[PDB]
This record gives C-alpha cells, structure tokens and sequence, in this order.
C-alpha cells in the first residue's frame, strides 16, 4: 500500500519482512497544516459523542495554533442534548463555530461525518444532498461505505472520501489508520494526512476505507468482544463441570485473560504466555491450543466473510431499527449480558480482589486464548490485510484497551460501552464461540487426541511475534 | 390469497376467521392431468436426491394412470452415483427418460429444479440459457428466489416460475403440499402446479406464494424445527442440572418430555391441552416460563426472520457451502457433530434403558418454554404476513410429528443432519443464540420472582390459533 502526500514525509517499517509506509505526527507539524488544508476554509464536524469533543476541539487548537483561518464548526441534529456542552468547549453560534447539522454540512469544505452508524444509514442520503459539489466527507470508520456497497452502492462521485479511524511526554497521541477512497483534485490524502497529524497521532498507518471497516466490525465481533465472552463463558462451564470451585473457575478464565496473560502479551507477546509456563503447563497449554485453533479459525472466518459480503453490516443496520416498535411487533432493545452465573460469581471475586492483582496464569485456558489471537491473525493474513492492521486489531487493542476493562469491571462494562455495532456483534457471535469450543475444541481435549505438532511448530515460529515486536515499538 | 384454476375445483377453509384456498387431490382426480398439464409434452425432473426419485416415479405413475403421452425424462449429470440409481428405477437414456441435466432441461416444457440450493445458486444462469421459450421452471423451495432477490435479480422474463412444496404414503395417505405461481407467462402456470401437486399425491394443496414459502421455511428450520428447540432444550438441561437435578432426569425433563409426551400432546389436542393435562401447581410453573420466554424467544425469531428476508441469511448460507473446500490459502470447514458434548451423552444412556412407546416426563416449566417458542413463532409469523395454513405447517405440524421424534429417536443430531444442508447450517447458527438469550433474558426474569405478564396469558389461553390449529390437524395425511 503506498500513497502520494506532498506536504509529509512517510517513513518505511518492516513487519514480518513486509515494508509498510508511515506518517509520523507532531505538533511540529501544525505550521504544515495550512498546506495540507488547502481549499478549505470550513470543517463541520457532525455529532458530538465520544469522539466529536476530541476532534473538534484538536483541530480548533492545532489550526490555531498553526496561525489559520479555517473555521471549526460542529453541526448538531434538532433534538441533540450536546448543544450545552458544544458552548462550553467554546463551540457557538455567535462565533459561527455551531450550528444545526444541515446549514454546517452545507457550509463546510470538509465534512467530518461523527455520527453514529445507525444514524449514518438513516440519513446518507440527506447528508449527500448537503454537501458542497466536491468537497470532502471524512469518516472516522467505513461503517457507510459497507452499507453502501451492501446494497449495490457507492459515495456521489462529486465529493472526496476519506478515512482517519482511530486505533484505541513528548509522543503521546493515539495512533489512527487512514484511507482515501475518492480524491476528486487531488487534496484527498494530505487532508486525511492533515486530519491525522492535527489529532496528535503519533502515527498514521495506511489501509483502505474497505479493509478498515471490514478489519473492524471483524474484529470487534472477534477476539476484541464476542469470541473472548464466548471462550470465556465455554471454559467456566467445563471446569465447573470438572469440580473446579466457582471462583477459581471464574479467576482461571475471565481473571487470567484480562489480567496476567493480557498484560504479559502487550509486554512481551504471545512466545513469553507459554515460555513462562512450567513444563506441565506448557503441555497443558499445547493441548488446547492444539485443539482449539481450528474451531475458532471456523467462525473466525465464518464472520469474516459475512461482513465482508454485506450479510452482517445489512443485519447491523436491521437489528438497530428493531430496538423500535414497527410492524405492529414490540420493540426489541438490547438486553444485559452479565447477570447469568458466572458474571454474578465475578462479581464476588472482584470484591476482595487486591489492587493491581492479574489473577492466575491458567495454562489451557492460556492455550485456548492464544490459539483464538492466532486463529484470527492467520484469517486477516490470508483475507489480505496488513501486519499493521493485523496486530492492532488482533492483539494491542485487545490485550491494551479493552481487556483491561473486562478485568475492571466484568463483561458488560467491555462490552456495552462499545458502539452499537460492536455490542451487536459481541452477542451475536460469542453464542458461536462458546458452542464450537464446547461441540469440538473440548472434545478433542477429552479424546486425549495427541498434540497436533504442526500447529505448534508454526506458532512458535510465526512471523507475526517478530512482526509485533516492531509493532509494540510504534505504539504511543 | 386466491388463484383461478379452470381445471380443479378449489375449496374454502376458515382459520380463525380467515379464509384459505385449498384445492384437494386424490387418484379420483388423475383423469384430469391431461388437460391440467396441456402444452407438456416432457417434464424434466433435475436432481435426485431426496425428493427426485419420488416426484420422478409419482409423476410417471400417475400420467400412466390418466393415460397421459407425456414423458418423465430424469436429467442428471453423468458423474453422479444418482445416475445408476435412475437405472435403478427404471429411467434409461436408452429409452428416452434419462440424459444429461442440460439437454433434458432444453427439451422439456416443464422443468423441475430438484438440485441442492448450492447446486441452483451456482448454475442457474445456464439452467436459465437452456430453458426453452414460455417453458415452465418448477421449484419444490423457493431458495432460489431468495437467492437472485439478495443480488437484486429475478428470474427471465420469459419463462413462467412454479412451486410445490412438500410440507413432508401414496402408496389422506400423502404429503400436503403449498403451492405458489411466481410469474405466469400463457395462463397455464396455476392449472401445471395443481396438476403437479395432485400427481405428486398431495391429499391437499395450500396456496402461498415463493417469497413467503422460502422465507417460512429457511426461518422455521432455524426456529422451532431445529435451531431453537436445540437451544432451548441446552439451556434448560444446564439450568435444571445446576439446580441439582440428576443428568438422567434432566435429559428425561427437557429432550423426552418434549420430543415425547408433549409432543404427541400437541400433535393430538394441541397447545391449550398441554396446559390443561398440567396440575394446578404446574399451570403456575408453566405461565411463570411461559412469561419470561415469550419475549426473549421473539427476539431472536424476529432477528432471524428478518436476516433470511433481507438476503443476509441467504448469502451467508451460499458462503457458508463454498467454505466447505479449501480456499484462499485456508483449510476446509465441513459441517462438525454436535452431539459429542454432555447432554448427548447422557442422553444415549437413557435411551439404552428406555422401554419401547415411552413418552418422557411432562415437566411444567419444560412445557412453558416450548410453548412460549412455538407461540412466539406464530407471532412473528403472523405479523410479518404468512396465513395460518403456512405458520401451523411450519411452527406446529412438522416439528411435533415429523422432526422431534427424531430427536426421540436418537438425539439431536439424528434429528438436525437429517435435513437440507441449509438446515443443518442454520440449526448450528442459531442454536445458539437461543440458548443465549433463553438463559441471560427467560432464565434471570424467572430468579427474580418477576411478576407474570398476566396479558400475556390471558392471549395464550384465547389466541385465535389453537382453533386454526384444529381445522389444519384435520387435514393431515392419513389421520395424523
Ligand atoms: O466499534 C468500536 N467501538 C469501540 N469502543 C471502544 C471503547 C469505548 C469506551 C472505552 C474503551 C473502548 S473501542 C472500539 C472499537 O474498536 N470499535 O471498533
Ligand atoms: O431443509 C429441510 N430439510 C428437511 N429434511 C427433512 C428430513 C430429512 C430426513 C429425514 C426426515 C426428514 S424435513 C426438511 C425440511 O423441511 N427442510 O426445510
Ligand atoms: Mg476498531
Ligand atoms: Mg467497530
Ligand atoms: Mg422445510
Ligand atoms: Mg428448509
């Protein structure tokens, strides 16, 4: 994946011997942002959720203080409860920095399309109809363009589309992937470059918008949501079933992942989980790993392609208009996901959980999610993503981000406080994880069927842990 | 829905007050194939398999009953071990009523697409080339409808496009059919499809359409038929079994009750006779699950409903078969067994020591939930427009007297992989989710002493369904 920016330098790494270009940021570049910004005197940045806040208020100040003239104005729907705060960040009609979502669209050279994904499918047309004839939609995730293509569709040939799409002391910043999937003069990738570098991203890896929304609503349905509550919920019920106490069942498992396993990943990745096992454990470990790799790999790919075809993007979009009453049938909302057994034991482990404590180091269960981390790097690598992508999908922003709160809090303070899209996913594929782990991972296991050496050769060896040792060192 | 037949009579049928077009068979109509099937010289049967063999022999049978000319030509591919079961029944090329699926589809009239779904979403833009001009394609399912619909596609324009559709003796011995005329290019198409269906043996023939038969069905074997009653019937074993019942006797309160004595219950009497053959400390327990499941089973029934109406479900099972084979640099994923886990095992043991006619345990709670599923079937059903002569077929009939005593028989898998390919794969879909929602939703409302939905039962107890349910048990084949 290469591109052309003509305002930054992008320097060369090498994951796995493949060379990936980067962009790195800094506000020593904010001088270099009117250069990137060219043609644009407004941005309208739609929605003020989570990231609206951030965005608006990074580019107000890094365009300030690059000394620029381009005007920061948020537009808001009828009904929004954030007019307040927009004010208080110094966002105001009287400065000309708010204003209602339709007259800002209208009124601004680059649109950044904030909002969330049900509304994005309830209103592309109307926002298409707005917009200036050639200026610049910028998302930060491809969620529109799925449901686009879903149905036969693609973005008004008119307007430039891009991407910058987050991934989570000089150097801090959150690292963002970037896209351009239509550049109608040419500004297309310095203004996505420029939208990066005036967020604070440390860095800017390149993707497409198609492999971005694909990697993420993958993902998300993956390791990062639904398959880690599937394994977890799979693995509590056997060794309960095995006579293992509740509470050391559920430390094994949910305890363990998210506390001492996670965090010996991010520090020295999957090879130091298994070196640090005993030799029992290291069998152990190789065991489930030997018979759980396949069976994650099944709905790992199962998923992949249902979001990659449309099927699941389409059922994303369905499932949200059910949370309302239509069709003379009930309205259906989201339900709790963490008031059945082992989430109500959870709930007493944690209680008496010492700070700063990461639980035991089971080694199956070790096994078992290991074997999920490299079951969905070998789909991603075989569906054709980058190692960038790969790794901060699969495993930084796993075992960094999200664990940590499954850890804090149980599932549902991981799961729920994720996008709609994501908490969707979450339940609708743990449910599968948990089933063929239990119908076939463990009945590999209580075979006794020997370890499938070939599996454990190639994750011993695999690229991908040298590959996220150079990943780790561009992490912020 | 009506049609207009000139050839057979068609006749009326209230259900809860709405009227149905029934049109009856029987080998005192066969007389009347010739003008029914007027301008066939050949039917094309496409495919053996499952249903070929007796749609191609009954067809024969009965045109050689009514003294038809017309020819039955079985076209398959040459490779098929299906060709020398042909022989078998006595289709030979060497007498005109076996050949190659290509040239048989271009030299008949009438062409049924018996093939697997994957086999019609792979090859039907040559089963289209060769089809000649104002021919008729006849369908026994409607995937292939769902299929060209989820790519925004439909069939050509010149061709008229049929349905009949086993709800499954000819030698009431039968199996009902429904019926459907999706285009109908020269008027004949109605008169061909009730021809079709009588020859078959259907005792009776319902009226529905492609979209809603193809809908119905991929969302009813992903329902009660299969996914549902899996997900169900493991959630409840894990509930009972962690409440301290003994394994045994929860395979007995959940698989055998149901597949057995509640089913043979509802299959006679129907769903009101389950909760009147209860104690009156039972009919508690049952509202208390029937409460608590209503909702959550809706919820995955209205998702699963709209995923195979808006052509996720479908396109998902077309992927779904091509993973089957190695691909794209990754392994092959066949279909697994899903019986190998606990509750199967337990269940081959009670099986080793069940007598012969055993009915299992009517456990209350068991009962609500299985009634709070098949209720909430219809209601999804029914709201998103199917009749009733559709929704009991699908969500009663067929599960309680064709599907569950298989699980009776031998277990879930026996039941499950029995079934179409695009079954199998949408029972291990949505099993799970079943078991999900019934145990973080139905099972936490029930721990929390929550109050009934006394509205709720009060429409159970007055639903307009259970007297459908009557009308349509008395049209059964045979006399069950
Ligand atoms: O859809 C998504 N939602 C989402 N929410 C995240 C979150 C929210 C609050 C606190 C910590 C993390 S991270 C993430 C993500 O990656 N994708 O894709
Ligand atoms: O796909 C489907 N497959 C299927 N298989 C059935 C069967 C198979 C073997 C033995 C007895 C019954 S019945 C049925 C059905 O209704 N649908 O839709
Ligand atoms: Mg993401
Ligand atoms: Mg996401
Ligand atoms: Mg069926
Ligand atoms: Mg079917």
């Amino acid at each position: 994946l290469d591109f052309d920016t003509s305002v930054f330098n992008k320097e060369k790494v090498s994951l796995a011997g493949h060379e990936e270009y980067i962009v790195r940021g800094g506000r020593n570049l904010f001088p270099l942002l009117p250069e990137a910004f060219k043609g644009i005197k407004q941005i309208g940045v739609i929605g003020w959720g989570s990231q609206g806040p951030a965005q608006a208020q990074n580019l107000r100040d890094s365009l300030a203080e690059a000394k620029s003239d381009i005007v920061v104005k948020i537009g808001l729907r009828k009904g929004s409860k954030s007019f307040d705060e927009a004010r208080a960040a110094g966002f105001t009609e009287e400065s000309g920095t708010l204003g209602d979502i339709w007259e800002t669209v209208s009124g601004s050279d680059l649109v950044l399309l904030l909002i969330s994904d049900a509304a994005q499918a309830d209103n592309y047309e109307k926002i298409f109809s707005h917009m200036k004839p050639n200026s610049i939609l910028g998302l930060s995730h491809g969620f529109l363009l799925g449901h686009l293509q879903s149905a036969g569709l693609d973005f008004p040939k008119n307007i430039s589309v891009i991407a910058v799409c987050p991934k989570g002391i000089n150097g801090a910043g959150i690292n963002s992937s970037f896209a351009v999937h239509q550049d109608v003069d040419g500004r297309a990738t310095d203004v996505a470059l420029g939208w990066s570098v005036a967020l604070g991203s440390p860095f800017t890896f390149a993707t497409t918008l198609e492999q971005e929304y694909k990697s993420d609503i993958f993902g998300e349905r993956g390791i990062l949501l639904g398959a880690v509550h599937g394994i977890v919920e799979a693995l509590f019920r056997r060794y309960t079933e095995q006579g293992m106490d509740e509470e050391m069942a559920y430390k094994n498992t949910v305890e363990g992942i998210t506390g001492i396993i996670s965090k010996t990943i991010s520090k020295k990745g999957m090879l130091e989980v298994y070196n640090s096992l005993t030799e029992e454990g290291k069998k152990e470990f190789n065991k489930a790993y030997s018979a759980s790799f396949y069976p994650c790999m099944d709905i790992l790919y199962e998923c992949y392609e249902d979001v990659a075809s449309g099927s699941e993007i389409r059922s994303v979009v369905l499932a949200g208009r059910r949370f309302y009453e239509k069709e003379g049938l009930p309205a259906f909302p989201m339900g709790n996901i963490d008031q059945t057994r082992m989430w109500k034991v959870g709930e007493k482990v944690r209680s008496t959980r010492p700070e700063n404590d990461l639980g035991p180091l089971h080694p199956f269960t070790a096994g078992v999610y290991v074997a999920l981390m490299m079951a969905q790097i070998e789909v991603l690598r075989k569906k054709g993503h980058s190692y960038s992508e790969i790794i901060n999908e699969s495993v930084i922003e796993s075992v960094d981000s999200l664990n940590p709160f499954m850890h804090a809090r149980g599932v549902a303070f991981m799961v729920d406080n994720c996008s709609t899209t994501a908490r969707l996913g979450s339940r609708k594929w743990a449910p599968r994880f948990d089933y063929i782990l239990t119908q076939q991972a463990f009945v590999t296991v209580d075979k006794d069927a020997p370890i499938n050496q070939d599996l454990i050769s190639n994750f011993m060896s695999d690229p991908v842990h040298g590959a996220i040792e150079v990943c780790a060192e561009l992490r912020p």
